[PDB]
């Protein structure tokens, strides 16, 4: 199949608006979100036809920066605000069923102060949930973990984990994988205790929460590894993607297999999303110095779920 | 320089003194213990000198089992208080400062139930402290790990942390580490709290359990890398051994890179042990088929902090 991919151009007087139209140039999934008058500055430079679009370089025009405003490259108010005006348009066509996933492209963080810019609680606020709905899956070396959990101590993330969080993260990161072309995805569920409890040894917290989740995820016809002892589950080549229950469980196999090769998407709000930004190249903006490649380089983690090594 | 490590020779009736005389045979650090007329059975079989044996194949007389029981292979009661009389005798060794490292040999839990076993908590009560202050050091992969803390519920090992479990598991490594040869170990101390608490941010259990550690230790000299986010930690090769505060937090990095290429010692005891057993051979004892492998394996590990892959 194909997923339609939005891309919310960042900031207008930034680098975002030019990779965003070198990256369609080049283009098994895209559509622009931003200013028209932006975009097109950029892409008669480089270019083919430009269609503001339902169905059918393809971008919608979201009207915000003033033309006044736009140069390439200061920011302004105007400009921060317009960044995050792109991205709440693309949230706003994934709730409409027209787009699979979004990416932010980079913006300025003086710019969005500026304004009056956290991009998985914004798309979180967005999307009419709060913060803790939303889950990090972090991708890298051949493994896909979404967290349960993720930024808080251990002592605090262990007492939020409820068999809602487990569920939801499993779920939407199953969807992902459909979403990215792998039809019956087998999901593996971490252990919250080691070796997943040891049959109560260890403790109830398996019993009450990923166990009957898991028998609950099966009986709606997935294949649900688990819960078993991470250390062993990781182990298993057969699983395409993890459910870690906190940030160290998930994050130390991925980074010590990809280290630097890996990348992280938001699910479990309808939507794909993730963000390339290292800031807007202000100082080579306009000039299509720009390379696309790390905004390619999220094209293919949203389409495919892998990150080249 | 050279260790020297005691071979425990496990079940007298089983395939444990046959594999210790093989594995001393071949052979930089070895001293066998256990009854001088099951270990001469073996000799004669397959060499050299054998003295009974302060300092200068090297065995000590551990004598335990009445001749009459000698017989490969079944077991009795007597045979299996045997095995645990060599491993007695080799921690008492140890502590008399003769002896580096202790390797018990393959045993018979059927034996051992008859006679009225497990060893990093019989290490402990032998060696006069409780098992909580007995650590477990997991190497493969070119990672080497101590383990603050091991098999209970993560609420439940995050609650029995301290600065004392933390420092002895960091001084035991480093100890080891030197009796293996690396002189100056490089010391990484994992973060509780991901990101070892991010100034607090997430708790405070780095700031008050890893952090003066980590002080006290550079203050003795040692170089100590940390507490830093075990996820960062783990991406260093400059460091020789790791401290995780929890299971999963060193079983699963170990276990992603070796899988089955990894092992296990105590340390903390004052003595650096292992165990080889996967049960006594006995259906092949006597006939001098055993392998030494999986016992040349722990004397590798024990001296060298490695396992071959
Ligand atoms: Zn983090
Ligand atoms: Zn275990």
């Amino acid at each position: 199949r194909a997923m339609t991919v939005a891309l919310a151009i960042g900031d207008p007087n930034g680098i975002g608006p030019e990779i965003a139209v070198k990256a369609a140039a080049q283009m098994q999934p895209i559509v622009l979100f931003g200013d028209a008058f932006v975009i097109r500055r950029y892409a008669r430079q480089c270019c083919l036809m430009l269609r503001l679009v339902p169905s059918a370089i393809d971008m919608v025009d979201v009207a915000s920066l003033p033309a006044e405003a736009f140069v390439p490259g200061e920011v302004a108010a105007a400009a921060g605000t317009a960044t995050l005006a792109y991205v709440s348009a693309a949230l706003r066509a994934a709730r409409a069923g027209q787009v699979d996933a979004v990416i932010a492209c980079p913006h300025s963080e003086t710019a969005i102060n500026a304004s009056g810019a956290g991009y998985p609680g914004f798309v979180a606020h967005e999307m009419g949930m709060p913060a803790e709905d939303v889950y990090l899956l972090l991708i890298g070396g051949g493994l896909r973990i979404v967290h349960a959990t993720l930024h808080e101590g251990i002592a605090s993330a262990l007492a939020r984990l409820d068999q809602r969080h487990v569920e939801r993260a499993a779920r939407a990161a199953v969807q992902a994988l459909q979403l990215m072309g792998i039809a019956h995805p087998v999901v593996g569920l971490m252990g919250i205790n080691p070796h997943a409890g040891e049959g109560g040894l260890f403790g109830r917290d398996d019993i009450d929460i990923t166990e009957p989740v898991a028998r609950k995820l099966r009986d709606d016809g997935m294949t649900v590894i688990g819960p078993q002892g991470a250390d062993l589950l990781l182990t298993n080549p057969d699983i395409d993607v993890f459910v870690a229950m906190y940030h160290d469980q998930g994050h130390i196999p991925v980074k010590l297999r990809a280290g630097r090769h890996s990348a992280a998407l938001s699910i479990g709000a309808g939507v794909l999303f993730s963000s390339v930004g290292h800031g807007s190249g202000f100082d080579i903006a306009g000039t299509l110095l720009a390379d696309p490649a790390p905004l390619l380089g999220a094209i293919r983690l949203v389409t495919t779920g892998t990150v080249l090594a």
